[PDB]
């Protein structure tokens, strides 16, 4: 038997500074998690004690919070170094900076190889990411074979240059060369999401386990830790179509938690058993001193982003994913709110209306630190530099948007709408594409604003993310059927300068979105 | 057969200039009505085709724009010895700025009686208001008896020192003293409200016709010429205890409409008839030349409250009573806004509910003037100087004062509530106290404010005018059952300073108060 200890994180996103629970700035030090201190601590303390070790990073380091605003990657290279990476898979938003924002701080600073088998670059970029890498471990070697999500063209900015082809038609050709090399302990580790992650482990013959991100799954096995509720057993396993159990793994997000798997091999690489667990990287764990002071020098350049108060909140922000994906979030609510003052303001064509992919808030921000709001803390809620556009819809494309909203409701998908000037009822009970039992506007040709019945004919005017505007999150209608496009100022100045004006804020959860009882 | 025109206003409150259709600032002059330059031009047609005719005023000049708030009074006497005014009564508004406020600016200046037969003083008052006047009308003799709002004491600030009669009792021996005087035409003018006034006309034995005031009751006989809806014929019949047909006659508010009876006396004094209508003083009838050049010269002072721009709306502010005592009103929505806003800044006990009664709001703002809003547009809306202040209230004190919004639901009384951080749901169907089918509130105790049914057991803070804190508007649950009452700011800065901040305001109808369907 020949034991093997893979230590995984995915989805980061910039998280290098130890956060609160709900995965926000770190306020109440004394209860905070995460960080990429901690994290040495608890991989140096699994090091001591296990010979065969590897830790991978399935993607997603990219974009997040100020330390990627302002060093872009340099942060990721450098931390992951420090660390001791293994290895790393491309995620999708180690290209939201294009190829160069990938080329410059990563892949030429990167100490350990970075992984992409379904790229294919149409050179410069040859050779500073790999399809696989063979990495010796004790007296054996392991081959890594990286993929990265198909859909990154359409969710980041690769550039038309670079070529995303299906994750397992691509896969099986390296793993047979692997194969052919007599490696006979493969690791699949990507970034396409939990669902593709059981395809790769049930379809690309030869994969032995499969670590995998951008679906932030978490998995556990027994009664779990904090907040984060389990979507299945860890490992999960698949049983592939050649008749082998596949452990499948993920861990979360925001560096919460490391992901720990154990597998016993036998002499030809067959997995006998695995086990393991994500363990909470919670304050039980001391932060590395060396680490932390390391990361107290780098954060000091992002000090004046944590210096100016832009406003106070009296109440809790709640930008996360488990209520801003799944029913109305007071942030959503805020940001509408912000979206629609910024036009009603600086016109000279006036819109009463409201709509906000729920993934496009990316962090809550905490009403206990006397409820400061800083440029740092709306940087991890709107981190993409997009901007708000005014666009003039048909209530028919509305309606269809609302109907996408909910069409695949409950897998955390980020096209769940939150919105201002809009009264939404859906029913769950009711078939995907006939959800809105009841959709009410704010009349804008009207002297008195109230709300009435959408009307299927009628036109209206819609503040909105330009990511929807562009048909992002699934809304082709959107781009397709719009009457007109104008585009707008930047998400965060126009959240940052909302505050200001108000001062003191506390959005509610008033009853804009709804779900029936049948 | 002897013939008596009466002409009457009431409940004017300072509307000197012509107005708006809804009584709120004139914009547009080719369609603004009102104003006592009109009224004169009126008056002055009728008085040089009638011979016998009466002018009177049913009180209520006092209070409503900045031409009170500048002049108070002095416009009054002024403008109504311009007009040549026969008699006035007294009504409740004539005593908000105490007795001094009523004595130097109005009884000291006025030529023609004041009248209030009802109002004991216990002088330096003595003689400078009467309980009746025999005014000679051509070669005839016709009695004014003049009564006041027993409720003037709760409603104003007439001071310890005036005693105020039940109108009924105060008034039978004034009319029996005219009728030992042999003055056989005998006319009851006062300030109590239509209902009152029908029960003058049935029990005072001897009142021959009733002029009155302070329910701003449209009477009409035929198809009406504009918005206001007729609550019964013009004159309105009573038939009194000893078998007399006495007409009840009141003409609105806001100089709108010039009332007008004709009425047939025989030799005795007994009516034999009468008939008439309120007169719309619309564009039709040109403004007096010489009464508008004084109306501008008085202008010149208030101009200081109309040169600051305050801030922007984009739609119709609508503080009509006819929206606001009966249903939410987007008017009401922004104060309530302005009140939790004001509260929420200079605390250092936070507050998230807002009540109000809608009769405190007694003007609209008009849109379509580039949308600007002015000192002058605001004083209107909030008259007074009242204050908004903040209370702790039980959850089954609230609702008892829900519950006696709607008590007497559809008669137009002030006490029906606007609202913020509340949900509120009638059912009028249900009987009085028991109407309220919900009440949800806007939570405290939680960091992320949400809706939540209202607990009877708990303690909600609310911030409220000091009306409502004092038990005025039959609010006698909040003035005897709340738990704390601290002092507020003033009511037009504090709407005033949240306009300046937000710059540009769209307040909607969004459904904090509704009624169900049963
Ligand atoms: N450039 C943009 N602008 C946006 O406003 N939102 C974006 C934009 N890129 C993405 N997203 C959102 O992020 C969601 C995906 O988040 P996750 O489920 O955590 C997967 P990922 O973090 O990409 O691995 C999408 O469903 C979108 O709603
Ligand atoms: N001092 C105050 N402060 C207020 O906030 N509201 C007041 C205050 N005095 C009164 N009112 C309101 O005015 C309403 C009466 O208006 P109308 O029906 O037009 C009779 P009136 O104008 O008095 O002849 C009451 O029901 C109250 O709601
Ligand atoms: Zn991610
Ligand atoms: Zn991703
Ligand atoms: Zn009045
Ligand atoms: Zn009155």
């Amino acid at each position: 038997m020949w034991e093997l200890t893979i230590l995984h994180t995915n989805d980061v996103h910039s998280r290098l500074e130890q956060t609160s629970e709900d995965s926000s700035k770190c306020v109440d030090a004394s209860r905070c998690m995460g960080g990429v201190a901690r994290l040495f601590t608890k991989v140096q303390q699994i090091r001591r004690a296990e010979p065969n070790v590897l830790l991978l990073d399935a993607g997603d380091q990219y974009q997040g919070t100020i330390w990627f605003t302002v060093y872009k990657g340099a942060e990721v290279a450098h931390f992951m170094n420090a660390l001791r990476y293994d290895a790393m898979a491309l995620g999708n938003h180690e290209f939201d900076n294009g190829v160069e924002g990938l080329i410059e701080p990563l892949l030429k600073e990167a100490k350990f190889p970075i992984l992409s088998a379904n790229i294919k670059a149409k050179s410069q970029i040859s050779g500073l990411y790999l399809p696989y890498k063979v990495l010796p471990v004790g007296d054996e070697v392991v081959g890594i074979v990286g993929y990265t999500s198909k859909e990154t063209p359409f969710l980041s900015n690769p550039g038309t240059n670079l070529v995303f082809e299906d994750e397992i038609t691509a896969l099986q050709p390296e793993v047979d060369k692997l194969k052919t090399l007599n490696v006979n302990k493969i690791i699949a580790l990507g970034h396409s999401g939990f669902e593709m992650d059981k395809l790769i482990a049930q379809k690309v013959r030869g994969v032995d386990v499969v670590v995998g991100g951008h679906s932030n799954t978490f998995l556990y096995t027994g009664n779990p830790p904090s907040k984060e509720v389990p979507a299945g057993k860890y490992p999960f396993i698949v049983t592939s179509d050649d008749g082998r159990k596949v452990p499948v793994v993920q861990a979360y997000a925001f560096g919460k938690y490391l992901g720990y798997l154990k597998i016993e091999f036998d002499e030809r690489g067959n997995v006998i058993s695995s086990h393991g667990n994500p363990i909470l990287l919670d304050s039980s764990i001391p932060e590395d001193p060396s680490i932390k002071a390391d990361i107290n020098k780098w954060r000091i350049k992002l000090d004046d982003y944590s210096t100016q108060e832009l406003g106070k909140t009296i109440v809790y922000l709640d930008g996360s994913s488990q209520s801003c994906r799944f029913r109305e979030c007071n942030m959503g609510n805020l940001i509408c709110d912000a979206m629609i003052n910024n036009n009603l303001r600086h016109a000279d064509n006036h819109v009463s209306m409201c709509i906000l992919n729920g993934g496009g808030i990316r962090s809550p921000i905490d009403e206990r630190n006397d409820g400061t709001i800083t440029w740092e803390n709306l940087a991890a809620v709107l981190p993409f530099g997009g901007t708000f556009d005014l666009v003039q819809l048909k209530g028919s494309t509305l309606k269809k948007a609302f109907e996408h909203s909910v069409h695949r409701y409950g897998q955390s998908t980020g096209e769940f709408l939150q919105v201002g000037g809009i009264h939404v009822v859906y029913d769950l009970s009711r078939k995907p594409g006939d959800r809105v039992v009841k959709l009410d506007v704010l009349c804008t040709k009207c002297r008195v604003p109230s709300y009435d019945p959408l009307k299927m004919d009628e036109v209206y005017k819609v503040i909105l993310p330009n990511f929807l505007a562009n048909g992002g999150d699934g809304f082709q209608m959107i781009k397709d059927e719009l009457l007109r496009h104008d585009s707008g100022d930047q998400d965060i100045n126009v959240v940052s300068t909302y505050i200001s004006k108000m001062k003191v804020i506390y959005p509610a959860v008033e009853g804009r979105i709804k779900f029936s009882l049948e």
